[PDB]
């Protein structure tokens, strides 16, 4: 697989949640943040434990939302992982997909090229390893809620990408 940084690495706080997704899924939703962006590992570290202090502390939430959280530093930090339930899409959607998310607003600005590997690198490592169905559907994440999430410019970029269909 490509390089994930662990949670332990990242320094999150442990994971309450005990929902698990039944593998494999059919769908990856890709978000974004809307929250700071960040290009350092650092910074994106930090910047992690800003989102799981956001939806812990103040959501009340068991743990980060999102699967995994992308960074423009070209790293991708390890939420939930490939085998828990996220909270990123919507209830119906959080049991049927991995959600990724961009970390930054990208309404008016592409992640840079380092961001965009690492997430493909992602999903093709799920599509390898069993994490994703080999057809998946992938899908923006306003294709599924009601946001401008994961961005004008970055939904743009994703409905070039193998997978995307629709909607």
């Amino acid at each position: 697989c490509s390089p994930i940084v662990p949670r332990n690495e990242w320094k999150a706080l442990a994971s309450e949640c005990a929902q698990h997704l039944s593998l494999p899924l059919r769908y990856v939703v890709v978000s974004h943040t809307a929250g700071s962006s960040c290009n350092t590992p650092a910074s994106c570290q930090q910047q992690a434990r800003n989102v799981q202090h956001y939806h812990m502390k103040t959501l009340g939430w068991c743990d980060v939302g999102y699967n995994f959280l992308i960074g423009e530093d070209g790293l991708v930090y390890e939420g939930r992982g490939w085998n828990f339930t996220g909270a990123h899409s919507g209830h119906l959607w959080n049991p049927m997909s991995i959600g990724i998310s961009f970390m930054g607003n990208y309404m008016d600005r592409v992640p840079t090229p380092q961001a965009i590997r690492a997430a493909q690198g992602l999903l093709a490592c799920g599509v390898a390893q069993g994490a994703l169905r080999s057809n998946y559907v992938l899908k923006g994440h306003r294709d599924v809620q009601r946001t401008l999430s994961p961005g004008n410019q970055l939904y743009h970029l994703i409905q070039n990408w193998p997978h995307y269909r629709s909607p």
